[PDB]
């Protein structure tokens, strides 16, 4: 009799929808249904629904077609709490059999979501509602992390205005390419045009643009996809596919600017840990990166710390400032220029001036020069 | 028999303290105590305590020595909800009886606070903990707003590392000074060294440093004190005491840069409503102020805006800029300059930029100029 | 797609009702519906229903997503019979009050349209007048709009209940005050001694005969200028001639001797006695000060003034009969008899109803031997 | 080591109190303490305290481990002023009742010892008599032990309140019933018409002058055999001579004519009138049936019988004065006057207190002209 | 000022005890105190107490010496909920920093418990109150399972009436001994005298006697100690240190009784999965064991299934019944004897007869023979 005891092949979409509206006092029908039964260990039937709109535990529990409760937070994990429906156990009596029901429900929900994905138009419709939940699942459900990660969709430097899957990112990977590059910030345009992605983008190396704050917490646990390790492009020591000749070309620029690097680190005092030669810049003269362990600019923005300033070996500014500096180490104008570079990189790398008026003053002095005063 | 029924001369702080710790399960004793009896139309008895530490309403109510309840909506308003103690009514056979109690408690609490504000040592302990509540009450409680305002203490451009009262501010007001000037920002240093206070500081017109967030909510309601209106130093049209001579000197500068203001506004088009000759700057070449009607940069940052660019007529950058722009109002370089100045002033005024990359690129183009 | 976001002029009463019943689990449909929207400030839509029967809340939506029902501060407590939904566009403490003020605005709007159609205002008012009155008591900003919904029986009005607007159309040129009385029965108050001279003068009196009425008029102080006055309390202003103003003077001194001598021999029982201008056929009545509790106030659980009738035979006799030779158990027997009888007639309880009953037994014992 | 497992004879009142105060957050110590143990069936210990002031529960331990305080069924609701601890040895629905019955046994034991010491029973009884009475009402198994704790004012007892045991020592040989009255004041009930003949006969009457009393006596039906009877209700048994039994017959027929003719002209107001054996000096009173609500029952919010006094002058006159020629506005005026006066004297309210007050105004108007 | 902010070296035991009684309205003082502070990541001080008696979350939370709450079930795991005390954070503002506080509290509680253990008289006093909690911890706190397992104490066939640690069990292990043997049942005597332990005990191989029901749930997750894997002696395929000669002696008894094993399995029909030759019996003629995965006799007793009947190669009864049976396979008296053996093993191995009267009848027939009737 009750709808969850009928054979799925029999029940129609109108029928389900009606049951759903009736179960949830929702004004519209479900977005997706998953309706199944498990055998042997425990016997149970389940009818699960995905709402059209994300809510701002509530599976109804039955035994032998008799209502028990629905406070049962043990049936599904926090992150799938948007799921709604009934579980009809063919008899439960410790109390942990509930774990076995939970695992099945997650199995099937993940199965449902995969199927939604294979419908490539209108996975949009689920994903724009529930990707926060996916991502939250990746953080805290280590057992299903891999499956959950196949459901993610992102903007990438290759994707234009489409969100693409990690699987697709992988099939486009280059040859010596060993790593999945990502960036986290507030906007697609803000990251696309960032100093950190200039060189990857010039060489056709694809960057995932993670542009929602949950992403910060998500990448914390998403270490890898298809055995390729995910690397942040705003952290120290960006590693990128090396040629037998670039690795030599690098160490050659490294010891070239080793000197200027040492004088720069000297005056920048305790504002920066290291001053290294960059491997991620083309047009931008320098940038600020943060240590492998630590807080990013995006994270300090959410907080409402170990910096490295990377210089660009091939930028005229840096290049000439290597002349000036090795000519006169303690020179008062190199000093204020070094800070001004630093201060500029700070801003354009997502950070926030310790004192913005001293920075203002620094600009003022410079433009006073510009206009030919002093 | 119970302590609150005893006569306040016969009770010692050691005894009051012991009661308080019993009452509230604290590990330390109270900071202050008010034990009073209202006699007359409705007689009742109250023993009130201020804690030494602000907690993360909570008054026990008794009728004729018999406990009734403690979760009592509107025995005191929310802003005084830190007070703890008991009220023992001598007669009771939701109502309007509670209004009488509520007014009495609120009088005596404000009484206690004024008293505490002698003994300067101890007011520091109280205010350090409960400044927020005093302010929260100025916003909500109009019947008491003036008493609440005399309890306020602030860091000012005159005061050093001590915080002073509004009364004291007033004792130092100049001649022809009609306004109390305040700035609101994140830190004392930030505000004390903001472009907005340069000239007030030079003339020795005191400025109040408002550096807590509640202050933004608070001055929304503290309109004036002791007949003198409070004015923000970051909003348009800063009025100053100005001698007959100086006014004539300010008017010359207005028309001398009447032209530069015009061309600057044209270039800055959509980003600025008005550019004006400043009266508030000395060392800085310009700053950004917000329309009187609109809302600030301190406020924009607390969410977790009509602008004026004021320009310093006595500044080398500005006096040089006049010359260059009047020589060619279309010089792409004058333009690049103006936008630089605008961006830098925007940063200096607590605003965040539209696109910190383009601003950075500007800087770079420049620092590549003065180098080859 | 949901009903509250559909255009109100498309939606029919069977649909509203289907929705109402479905929202509330009522078996009968709603009694009134108000479906409006708001713009500018804060855009939102509301669908509010008035149930047919008094009880003893509101579903809040943001962008068509359910948030909560409980929401303690959406309508004020006196309008909590109202069921419905509010759907907000832009809502991400201080702004709920913006919603609360609009919802109340449109409820009162609804109630005013409801009042226009008499052949059915009855159905509303019988059920929720208590709420209106509780409204006047607790809500100051709308006290005025709320009192125009009040309906009362009056001296002028027989079996119907009329409005204060209505009362006012019937006021007389000189009349500055709206006169009311509080009691337990329509009959009881209409035949009371207080109304007599007012009625004789053609000045309408409102019969307030719910207990709630006693609590409501604490705060309802005026209407269209005019101030309200109980007829059971000391000091009653009454439009007076230059002629009658001269004549009310006569009595307050002719009977002043009696007024000094009557309270003299009634102390502990009643405190001060004056000439009464509210009396025609009755010889005395107790009025109840201004601070002091009234006979109907005290009932739902002190300060009595005896007012005697100048032009009454009983009073005129008992004047000169007392004035010369101020004693004998008989002059005392009647003065006590006037107090007690006046005290029951004004709706009070004698401490001992034997001291009164035995007195009737003395009066009846020598009515025949 | 904890106090409730220590031997009661070691532990001092300062310790009990220190414990009590610490248990309850009272500022003053306990008023009574009962510390007992139980064996056999189910071993357990209890420490129970009686607070000095009435409120407006019990910590349960098993093997010295805390379980819960709330425990809804440890003492019955009427004994919920009692604070304390119960510590059980063997407790691993049906057995809590075994504890509940023992705790009540020892509470009543405590209250009985409390009553032995008069120079302090006052302190208990003033505070918790309401609870005792609520006990009689709800707890049948202990109704008897509970009524021996009841203390009342009586006709016989002046300014003191006595027990029913005490009442019984003063009963007369022939007396089968315990007579009580319910009213609002001691004075009010002692001077009431109902008590007159009982008092004259030397039969003690209990003055029950709390409202709660009205509710309590619903279920308190007897004591030491003797049954209780209200003096404000129809049919009052009274020890009678062979002589007086013959004489009460005279009146019930002499006045039967009047009894037929009096109810004839009082219908809607009162239903049936008989000769009264509760009256001496008063001429009439209303009694209130057996089903029907009484004047004091109706007060905390119908079926009245007029009982007239045979040996009264007013009644004897009004007999033959009516019998021959049964009319004139005067015979009616007095019969109505007897009803109303009898109705206020019995503690009722007239529908309109003007119909009565005007009648006094007719009687007084020709008491002098 | 407050006791948890004072230096432990300063506060006395009387002082702590008093604070404790006052914090818990407990009539007696604490059994143990642990009082510490953590630095850097978050700063906080904590004062934790162990009660004398097991209760039938309640750490009080403070920030900058200001009370916050105590419902905070995130501060310690279910199984340590008997712990009572205060946590004073030097400022907490997501909300998951709580995890970092939790880990510290568990670290320290486990540290406390270890110290209690090193006091070898009067660890009794903690352990008899809280071993259920230890064991519950082993089930569900996989990260600390190893440390938690060092706290366990058991009766063993070697220990007499002392409870001993797994570490001690290990230092007594034999030479080819690779495994920690245990048995679960209701009583020390019931397990000591069980058929399953006869041979281990004859050879000096030590058996842990697990005699509380939580043990059943505990061994479910306690796979190993010091790299030695725990094996149940009531399960199929007891493996025991093999000599170059016993392994041969076994396979020799195996094929000897291979025949009788097949006829026995034949009549015992679907009551038993296998009938094998035993390797755990000396005096007892046979016994019932249950499959590696499955339910034990003890577990079916808690439920208010795959059996193997092992025969004893050296028991006269079995030995002669191998003669009788290979002489007459389908003989009616061998049949009823085979069941009677089975039925007896069922009872003495913790199980419960499907039909006890048919068993009774079986005995009756036998004793009717005994008395010489039939």
């Amino acid at each position: 009799k009750p709808i969850w005891t009928r054979n799925p092949d029999d029940i129609t979409n109108e029928e389900y929808g009606e049951f759903y509206k009736s179960l949830t006092n929702d004004w519209e029908d479900h977005l997706a249904v998953k309706h199944f039964s498990v055998e042997g260990q425990l016997e149970f039937r389940a009818l699960l629904f995905v709402p059209r709109r994300a809510p701002f535990n509530n599976i109804k529990l039955y035994v032998r077609r008799v209502f028990i409760m629905d406070n049962c937070e043990e049936l599904i994990p926090e992150y799938l709490n948007f799921i709604r429906g009934v579980v009809d156990s063919e008899d439960l009596p410790q109390s942990k059999i509930l774990k076995v029901i939970r695992k099945n429900l997650v199995k099937k929900c993940l199965e449902l979501f995969t199927e939604l994905a294979e419908d490539k138009e209108n996975y949009k419709k689920f994903y724009e509602q529930f990707s926060k939940n996916i991502k939250l699942g990746i953080h805290e459900d280590s057992q299903n992390r891999k499956k959950l990660s196949e459901l993610l969709r992102y903007y990438t430097s290759a994707s234009g205005d489409e969100m693409v899957s990690l699987k697709d990112y992988c099939t486009r990977m280059k040859e010596n390419q060993k790593h999945i590059y990502y960036i986290t910030g507030e906007t697609k345009d803000q990251v696309a045009n960032s100093a950190f992605v200039e060189r990857l983008r010039k060489h056709g190396l694809e960057v995932i643009y993670m542009i929602e704050p949950i992403d910060e917490y998500c990448v914390q646990q998403l270490k890898e996809f298809e055995g390729k390790t995910l690397v942040s492009v705003t952290k120290e020591g960006l590693e990128l596919p090396e040629d037998e000749e670039e690795k030599k070309k690098q160490e050659e620029k490294k010891t070239k600017f080793e000197n200027l690097c040492k004088i720069m680190k000297d005056i920048l005092e305790k504002k920066v840990e290291k001053v290294v030669v960059s491997n991620r810049l083309v047009t931008s003269p320098c940038c600020i990166v943060t240590s492998t362990y630590g807080w990013t600019a995006n994270m300090e923005r959410i907080m409402k710390a170990k910096k490295h300033l990377e210089i660009n070996p091939d930028h005229s500014i840096i290049e000439t400032l290597r002349q000036k500096a090795e000519a006169d180490k303690n020179d008062k104008s190199v000093k204020d220029l070094v800070i001004l570079l630093y201060e500029t990189a700070l801003l354009s790398s997502g950070f926030s001036l310790e004192d913005p008026q001293t920075h203002a003053n620094r600009i003022y002095r410079m433009i006073k020069l510009g206009l030919g005063i002093d």
